[PDB]
This record gives C-alpha cells, structure tokens and sequence, in this order.
C-alpha cells in the first residue's frame, strides 16, 4: 500500500469526523458492532511524534469511546498499535485543512485485516475527499464500503 510522503503529522490534530469507509471483509464492517466499524472524533499528535487517535465504537448495545496510542516508525506515514486486532495505522493522504485518508491492518494477516477511512474536518459530505477516497481504493481488494449522511456525521456512533 502506498502512504503518503512527507506527513507531517502535527498538521492533523483536531477534530474529524468518518465520512466513509471501507474493508476487505464484509464481516469487519456489516453491523453497528462489527470489530472495525469505528468513528475517529480527534486526533492527537504527541510532541514526540505518536498519533493519540480518539474514537467511537458500539459495543453492548450502547456507544463508547475508545483511545488508541499509534507509536512512530521509521516511515512518517506509517504508525504501529495494539487495538482492534490491528498492528499498523498507515496514513494515505491528506490536505491537513480537508481531508484525510488512513488504512489499518494486522500486518500478519494483511488481507482479511484492512479497513480504511475517509476522514473529514466539517461534518459535510465532501465530494472531492470521496473521489481521492475511492481513487485509493482502487488498487486495494475491498468488499464493503459504508458512507455516512451529515445528522449521522454528528451523532454518538453514526446513529
Ligand atoms: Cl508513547
Ligand atoms: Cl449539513
Ligand atoms: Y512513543
Ligand atoms: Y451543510
């Protein structure tokens, strides 16, 4: 998968709101509380260079929020964790100000784990961001893609 050159990562921080994503298998995505369908609401950069990635989930019947410590690598585009049966976030693309693009995989199961985003500053339907969305998707063998209207952007877990 190709990420992106010359992240700088300090330029995410803030709020952000999941637009759209995507996942080779159908069973990471289907339901509410399918083990990869997840809401990023903030991005943290650290001073040190790790990404705190504040998120929703649906887990017993209700809305919870979930942090995720993603630790630096070598690549800037390329962050390791611990969470969702996931070891790597992998940073596609991003304008900084609009949109951003991130994928997350077990890299020991690198097909059956991918699960990529299309992240958005406002809570909008973003067009132009959906087009880079699915430009990156092309070349990745996705089999379920979900996209969110703006009310379901500002409600707790896309309700
Ligand atoms: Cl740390
Ligand atoms: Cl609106
Ligand atoms: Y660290
Ligand atoms: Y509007």
């Amino acid at each position: 998968t190709q990420t992106m050159k010359g992240l700088d990562i300090q330029k995410v921080a803030g709020t952000w709101y999941s637009l759209a994503m995507a996942a080779s298998d159908i069973s990471l995505l289907d339901a509410q509380s399918a083990p990869l369908r997840v809401y990023v609401e903030e991005l943290k950069p650290t001073p040190e260079g790790d990404l705190e990635i504040l998120l929703q989930k649906w887990e017993n019947g209700e809305c919870a929020q979930k942090k995720i410590i993603a630790e630096k690598t070598k690549i800037p585009a390329v962050f390791k964790i611990d969470a969702l049966n996931e070891n790597k976030v992998l940073v596609l693309d991003t304008d900084y100000k609009k949109y951003l693009l991130f994928c997350m995989e077990n890299s020991a199961e690198p097909e059956q784990s991918l699960a990529c985003q299309c992240l958005v500053r406002t809570p909008e339907v973003d067009d132009e961001a959906l087009e880079k969305f699915d430009k990156a998707l092309k070349a990745l063998p996705m089999h379920i893609r979900l996209s969110f209207n703006p009310t379901q952007l500002e409600e707790q877990c896309h309700i």
